[PDB]
């Protein structure tokens, strides 16, 4: 009668130490296995809470349950678009080519303004969070976004293309204080063709999550 | 050399005493009037800025400005799926139909579930804010969701098919601090029709815009 | 053995229509009878899982309570607080004199300032929230705040000597969406030897409190 | 004329070394020297914004910089309380005695109990924060409460008595993500002394800073 649809950690699309020098093995494995681990099992757990209650097994402290789902859910959304998001040195890195090198250009006016834009935005996330680059359906236009937490401030119906992490335990051990440095490297590992099948799905007025 | 789009306060599909006396026309008219145009205009501010520094004309306080418009532009945006999710009693209210009626069922066990599951959110809500369904696209399932202000807790990717302002000006002139008879006399003009085209798309693997 | 001290709602230092025409009875009557109550009962609730949870007697979801008791008893304080702001005209509004006005002038170099700067972040609270003049402590200066919902952004230790309440509730049904006006007339009410209480207490190094 | 008052960063009461083995000396010294100099810098920054505003010399986006001010301003405010609340193993750890053990039993029962509301409360910030115990004025009781980031959640003019940091770059470093040990490792080294004379300020209905 009542049904949920569970969550499960997507492996990572390569070694954890493929992405060295700018991301540490050992990020990598923490981040993977510890942290985005713990927020499948979080927004399980809030699912759980919501199923009992659905199936009338138990009352339900709504505001509290659906605070958990929306930070747990995000935070896995945003980390299994992180990982593809990303790959070793030459496939990825480099600039953009293709629609996505387009629009920027159409938007920012060049690749450079838009890492101006979009490495700002990472640089000055107050607190936890991210910063991304969404397609933003209705007006149809590329809108770089910061991200606060995991659930914080997105733009209801557009499609996350890009997502960069600066949550501390996403590059302290490596990077200790010096966020920035981070954000800097990052753009060596980024994988545009990632990003151009997103932006292809998002184009045509699709979801751009699968694929 | 650089574009952004601009956003336009989109006419009602109705008159303003449609769906009284659920919601007064007074309610109507500065519900949209006032508050979804200043929406509309803090969006586009925000993107003027934002131009303006992508064009290198003037500087820019990053956070500041994507947090204004993160704000307005999901003003904006749940304004304009707020309206077509209602219509005058007789379109609007009822009981859901279709795909929807089919996975309202499937994932929260009936369609009174459904209504408590999200009533409750709704009046639930601290400070301002929504109750809205939205297609989960990464494990597709139906998730009910509370918002703070426009852009706090939204689902990254997440397509809304229903979405109910607790905002005070939805509702104090009206009912005053009686949120909840606002909750509750609201289901009677909901635009099922609207929901269930909202949700298709989404099925399709589409944004739940444009139709 | 366990016992925690309950909140209950303080009585206006004045009638429900001696602020008028700046702010209408059904507007206080409302903002006090129902909101501020709500505030009370809210943290009385909260303390009451806590109380059963320090029993032994239950159990607790620490973030959900913890959170639900930070806004409620900050409704409660800024609430107790903001009646006793203000006074019916006469010993309310126009400029402060005593410590309170030679402060004033020596941080925002003139009343006139002052107002400015309070009105403005008063006019421009995104949501619902409040506007407050607080006495900082570590470094003894006057400061103007944003607060967003009543928890949002107070600093710590810090005194509240003058607060202003800019959600709907609290002028919606007289000035609608036009806050601005609704600050503006905010002046007229403002009992600023209620402010030069509070400030003195700050300035002996106590609790800004009981008169 | 108009003035604003300066916050620098203090200087900590012991080595960097002086807490290890519960938090090493990379953490004491990047944490101080870095964040917390940020946090101080951060409010400064604002405060020289606010400074010309009021100085007519330039215009100024008050939500933007008061937002600021009031994180940086609680960044310094809580550390600047965070380094006293801890001492070298001896000075600190064990459990607290005079009054602060007394109300500890009051209001939780026992120093058991309080550990385990405080601690949970600390293990369970979502996303970066810290657990405080403060004394509430109003209705005098000691309370735990969660704060994210350093100003939210924060209880107008309550007198924070013992701060525990469970930001990522307070731990990371060193106990990677396990927070939880963290946590509990932290009260090896609190300075139950320091609680006592806040507690002792608060119970005189004072100000709990400067001693």
């Amino acid at each position: 009668s009542v049904t949920t649809k569970r969550y499960t950690l997507p492996p990572l699309p390569y070694a954890y130490n493929a992405l060295e020098p700018y991301i540490s093995a050992e990020i990598m494995q923490l981040h993977h296995q510890k942290h985005h681990q713990g927020y499948v099992n979080g927004a399980n757990a809030a699912l759980e809470k919501l199923e009992k209650f659905r199936k009338g097994e138990a009352q339900i402290d709504i505001r509290a349950v659906l605070r958990d789902l929306s930070f747990h859910l995000n935070g896995h959304i945003l980390h299994s678009i992180f990982w593809p998001n990303m790959a070793p040195p030459g496939k990825g890195g480099g600039k953009p080519g293709g629609k996505i090198a387009d629009l920027i250009n159409k938007f920012f006016g060049s690749f450079e303004k838009f890492k101006e834009e979009f490495s700002q935005a990472a640089k000055n996330v107050e607190g936890v969070g991210w910063a991304i680059l969404v397609y933003e359906p209705l007006e149809e236009q590329l809108l770089i976004l910061q991200i606060e937490k995991h659930n914080l401030m997105h733009a209801a119906d557009a499609q996350v293309l890009l997502a960069l992490d600066v949550w501390e335990h996403a590059y302290y051990l490596q990077y200790k204080n010096d966020r920035g440095s981070y954000v800097d490297n990052w753009w060596n590992v980024v994988n545009w063709d990632d990003v151009e099948r997103r932006l292809q799905k998002a184009l045509n007025g699709q979801i751009a999550l699968k694929l």
